[PDB]
């Protein structure tokens, strides 16, 4: 991994941008010559392959955490996987040639940059990038950092460890796909419950779920049974709280949450991911993509557009960048 040639890395590119909040199909246009960010010290330059999208995209381009986001024009783009190009002077971890994802934004709401995934180039901090999984295709790796880190966080702040029960609540989205199947297969989860519609309680139970409740048809926290965790994806903490055990835990990602749930926003770390490196290498912990994906870089829009239904069934993914 020596340097690349200095003229082989443009300093324009393809890629797309917001120069006001609003609605992505208001807002979201594709600019054929923005900058290449240049890299901090710590950072390394990513010829990107994939990106997904995230709730998070939208929610920000709404301006809904414009108090402590960076400065517009934005373009958007969490979720990154890639081949490096370029590496800061105090990088030791990557090298130019390898291949590598994760999560771009330490802090999802608190300065995330203003130059993102949805380019042919991006600048990405070390400390949130790991090796990408051989036999993981690039499509596979970008789906996955901010929703397996979210569920890995989750779990974790709500103590499940081996013989435990949990509830997940939006078992088939994004971040639920991955709290089940990283509470069966890595926290050694006894139970685990999880919501969805009719149609998507054959894809819980394949994930992991041992209970897979139709939301549609019952509601669950009138069920008998409690949970030592819960964890909602959904934003319901009100009737979470009814549903856990004394003495557990319910954890939330939307909020707000009522005591005595708590919500917390992850911190993207790439020694999450390493950590994980085992189950995804073997397949324990698979990568779960929407049937519409993967979306051509053409088609943003519209692959902001099917997130936004909240009916998405795994990860949105944009391939080819
Ligand atoms: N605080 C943080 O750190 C983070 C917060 N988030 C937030 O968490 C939420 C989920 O994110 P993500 O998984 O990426 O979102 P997705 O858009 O991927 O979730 C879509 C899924 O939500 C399901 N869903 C919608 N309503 C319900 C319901 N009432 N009960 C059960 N399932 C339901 C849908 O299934 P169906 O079609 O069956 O309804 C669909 O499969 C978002 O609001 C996001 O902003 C996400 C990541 C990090
Ligand atoms: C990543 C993230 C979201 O999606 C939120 O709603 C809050 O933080």
């Amino acid at each position: 991994g020596a340097a690349a040639p200095s003229e082989s890395i443009p300093s324009v590119n393809k890629a797309w941008v917001y120069s006001e909040y609003g609605k992505t199909s208001d807002v979201l246009k594709f600019d054929p010559s923005v900058a290449v960010p240049e890299i901090k010290e710590d950072q390394v330059l990513i010829k990107v392959v994939a990106a997904s999208l995230n709730p998070v995209d939208f929610k920000r381009a709404l301006g809904y955490f414009k108090d402590t986001d960076s400065p517009l024009p934005t373009i958007p783009g969490y979720d990154v996987a890639g081949v490096v190009v370029k590496v800061g002077s105090q990088v030791t971890k990557f090298k130019v040639g390898d291949e590598v994802y994760g999560d771009l934004n330490e802090t999802a709401l608190v300065n995330p940059t203003r130059f993102g995934s949805l380019a042919e180039y991006t600048a990405a901090d070390e400390r949130v990038l790991a090796h990408k999984p051989k036999n993981l295709s690039f499509i596979e790796a970008a789906s996955l950092p901010l929703a397996i880190e979210t569920a890995h966080e989750g779990l974790e702040r709500a103590e499940l460890s081996a013989g435990k029960s949990v509830l997940v609540l939006g078992g088939a989205g994004g971040v639920g796909t991955h709290i089940i199947q990283l509470a069966k297969h890595v926290f050694g989860a006894s139970k685990v419950a999880a919501t969805a519609s009719t149609k998507k309680l054959d894809l819980l139970r394949t994930l992991g779920a041992d209970l897979a409740i139709d939301y549609t048809k019952e509601n669950f926290e009138d069920l008998p049974e409690k949970f030592d965790v819960v964890y909602d994806a959904v934003g319901e903490t009100d009737k979470a709280v009814k549903a856990v055990k004394e003495g557990g835990k319910v954890v939330t990602i939307v909020g707000p949450a009522t005591p005595p749930a708590i919500l917390f926003v992850l911190t993207s770390k790439g020694s999450v991911l390493e950590k994980l490196k085992p189950y995804l290498e073997s397949g324990k912990v698979k990568p779960v993509l929407d049937p519409t994906s993967p979306y051509p870089f053409t088609k943003v829009v519209e692959a902001f557009g099917y997130l936004e239904s909240s009916r998405a069934t795994g990860k949105v993914v944009v391939y080819p960048i």
